[PDB]
């Protein structure tokens, strides 16, 4: 059960970054790594709040792939604490903002924009087969690797699907509305979902049949592509593998 416990000693604390703060993890190894503590806001007088948060940790300590974020590990002082690699490069989202700024980062083609995608689709692929629901995808929580992949991280009303806002509900096809979300956001290098419309707006918005419109220079079978992701019937929206294979070949059919 507790396995993926590390002892409190092994790990230093320093300035808080967004409550997630930087740290130094000494590793069995001999070596340090530099990580990122995500501090939860969690219920105590109440171990059902506790027992949810290890069962996830544990099961997510297991999860290995190059789109998805590793868990270090946990740490309590009480106060519970994911250990997560620290990437230098950050957020997606800022990064897509910067890419539009002289100084900042090169104006990123097209290419790479769907390789981002491309990328976040084979790390829901890999949780979605899993059955691990990621619950808050959106650009900002996607990190980028010390090689520039992207990879899904911290598993916000104009990322919920209709039937989540409607409802109770949350499935697989609840994270896809997101991913579609998040798709539009690459596209846009950083834009604000629902431009005009107004967060206590949104349901009655998506209620009638309205989703996020088509950016200027954006590909026709890309668009078709996110907005599948939007269909009023949950099961009416593709699996995760789907998406990554349209999106796979899209790119390939463009040219190097
Ligand atoms: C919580 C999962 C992510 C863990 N790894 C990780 N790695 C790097 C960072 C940096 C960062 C800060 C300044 C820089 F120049 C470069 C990077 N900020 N955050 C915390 C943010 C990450 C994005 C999220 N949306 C809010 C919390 C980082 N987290
Ligand atoms: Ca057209
Ligand atoms: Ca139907
Ligand atoms: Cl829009």
């Amino acid at each position: 059960l507790e396995d993926v416990v590390i002892d409190r000693n092994l790990l230093i604390l320093g300035k808080i970054l967004g409550s997630v703060m930087e740290g130094n993890l000494k590793q069995e190894d001999g070596t340090s790594l530099k990580v990122a503590v995500k501090t939860m806001k969690l219920d105590n007088s109440s171990q059902r709040e506790i027992e949810e948060f290890l069962s996830e940790a544990a099961c997510m300590k297991d999860f290995s792939h190059p789109n998805v974020i590793r868990l270090l590990g946990v740490c309590i002082e009480p106060k519970p604490m994911v250990i997560l690699p620290f990437m230098k490069y950050g957020d997606l989202h800022t990064y897509l903002l910067y890419s539009r700024l002289e100084t900042g980062p090169k104006h990123i083609p097209l290419q790479t924009l769907l390789k981002f995608m491309v990328d976040i689709a084979l790390g829901m692929e890999y949780l979605s087969n899993r059955n691990f629901l990621h619950r808050d995808l959106a650009a900002r929580n996607c990190m980028l690797r010390d090689d520039m992949t992207v990879c899904v991280a911290d598993f916000p009303v104009k990322w919920i699907a209709i039937e989540s806002l409607a409802d109770r509900v949350y499935t697989s096809k609840s994270d896809v509305w997101a991913f579609g979300v998040t798709m539009w956001e690459i596209a846009t290098r950083g834009m604000t979902p629902y431009p005009g419309v107004q967060n206590h707006e949104m349901y009655d918005y998506l209620l009638h049949g309205h989703r996020l419109k088509q950016p200027e220079d954006c590909l026709d079978e890309l668009y078709e592509i996110m907005y599948s992701c939007w269909r009023t019937d949950p099961l009416d929206r593709p699996t995760f593998s789907v998406l990554r294979l349209q999106l796979e070949k899209l790119l390939e059919s463009l040219p190097d």
